[PDB]
């Protein structure tokens, strides 16, 4: 069921530790691996619940995966080679993973059903079912395209151009891996960038896949389908998205000093850090390198008092699962921090825009909500902010949602409860122990 934790403030946090790996890189680790020609070697991989459904659902389609050491070997069928799933695929809280692989199986002449918890299945399915419809694939889901799913693609698939109109990396992912099958050229234009671990990662398992990207910013990335993929060598660096908390934990507890090691730092998944150092943030990137094919470094991480600021809707994308602790941060802050441009944060997994408005309320902070923007005003010391009541913060499901405010109370007066712990697996299995060893004070029920 639900099993609530709370956080209480803590003496300063110390330490150097490495980060999980990266969930965006992990689940197409998986996936790419098994498709592959060959075999795929990977270290690094994320073993939160998600990845782990991933894995399971590309096993059951015909990859052999196994974990030797430290290492995830993987023997894939070749592109073309996707068996026909004996059950639904259940991809738990995985969004990731379900849209992507909607977009791989979905066009092979088979039946593919998708399922998951209480969370996915509230979650839009339309933005990929429909190029998907496209390309002529058959699709059955209920009212309003979500969750269960059955899929059936036709014995030729049609390729497309397709201009995603949300900043969706999830949605161009689902084009492009359906382009895979797809005879002919596959193009997706992405009017603004998001992250292009599918892109990459594609051109490295040896996909005819070229990015061009106008004097505007405007990308075209073309594909061209049923083309051969070779197994490699993947590295997998650290998940940013998780580095964020003890990240932000250290910025915010007084007398901290904390370094994160190989944290991922492709741009387009860095808009937090960018963020806070605009906010007096004193976070030093070290030894900047280039591992496994993406750009790495340390980050060191110091107290720091911060100061509210405006957040443009044109960063959003570089840092959108970043909201939920950047609004703990701007509850610390001197003055007003003001983000706009959210509406994907109401489609997540929980509609996080309402879920961090009431729980930063319910733990005394001033905040206003929006339809699609956040203000909030925060109280430097501390003070009155947390909930001496130990009401517990409404996670719906959301990892985010529980580790964000578990970070707050680490720096609240009063302490911060939240109503769940469970799903903090889902991302990040190794957190209450990566913050307990810190020297975080959270006590699980
Ligand atoms: O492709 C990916 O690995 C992801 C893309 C983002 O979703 P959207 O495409 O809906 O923005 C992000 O929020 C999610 O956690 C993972």
């Amino acid at each position: 069921s639900s099993r609530p934790a709370t956080a209480r403030k803590s003496s300063g946090l110390s330490g150097t530790v490495r980060i999980p790996g990266d969930k965006s890189i992990s689940h197409r680790s998986f996936m790419f691996g098994g498709l592959a020609s060959g075999e795929t070697r990977i270290t690094g991989l994320l073993e939160g619940e998600d990845v782990i459904n991933t894995g399971k659902a590309m096993q059951a389609m015909g990859a052999r995966i196994r974990k030797e050491g430290d290492t995830w070997i993987i023997d894939g069928v070749g592109n073309g080679g996707l068996l026909a799933p004996e059950a639904p695929l259940d991809f738990g809280n995985a969004a990731t993973g379900c849209r992507l692989t909607m977009g791989l199986v979905g066009v092979y002449d088979f039946d593919s059903t998708f399922i998951g918890d209480a969370s996915l299945t509230k979650r839009p399915m339309g933005r990929v079912l429909n190029p998907l419809r496209e390309m002529g694939v058959q699709v059955k889901s209920e009212d309003g395209d979500r969750l269960p799913v059955t899929l059936r693609g036709p014995k030729t698939p049609t390729p497309i151009t397709y201009r995603v109109p949300m900043a969706s990396a999830q949605v161009k992912s689902a084009v492009l891996l359906a382009g895979l099958n797809t005879p002919g050229i596959t193009t997706v234009i992405e009017p603004i960038m998001t992250r292009d671990h599918t892109e990459k990662m594609l051109q490295g398992f040896g996909a005819n896949l070229t990015v061009e990207t106008d004097a505007d910013g405007v990308r075209t990335i073309r594909l061209e389908g049923r083309g051969k993929l070779t197994g490699q060598v993947i590295d997998v660096p650290g998940d940013p998205s998780s580095t964020a908390f003890p990240l932000v934990a250290a910025l915010l507890v007084p007398g901290s000093d904390v370094t994160i090691l190989n944290v991922l730092m492709n741009p387009t998944r860095t808009g937090l850090i960018l963020t806070l150092q605009e906010m007096g943030a004193d976070i030093e990137v070290i030894n900047p390198r280039l591992a496994g094919g993406e750009d790495v470094a340390d980050l060191r991480v110091r107290s720091s008092t911060l100061k509210g600021v405006t957040v443009p809707e044109d960063r959003a994308p570089s840092m959108i699962d970043e909201y939920p602790i950047l609004a703990v941060a701007a509850a610390f802050a001197e003055g007003a921090t003001v983000m706009n441009g959210l509406e994907e944060l109401r489609v997540k997994e929980s509609d996080r825009l309402s879920a961090v408005a009431n729980g930063l309320k319910l733990n005394g902070v001033d905040c206003d909500e929006g339809e699609t923007s956040l203000v909030v005003r925060g109280r430097p010391d501390g003070k009155g902010l947390g909930n001496a009541s130990g009401a517990a913060v409404a996670t719906h499901l959301d990892h985010r949602i529980a580790m964000s405010f578990l970070v707050m109370g680490l720096v609240s007066e009063n302490p911060v409860t939240v109503d769940d712990a469970t799903m903090i697996a889902t991302s990040f299995p190794e957190f209450m122990d990566l913050m307990a060893g810190l020297g975080a004070k959270i006590e699980l029920s």
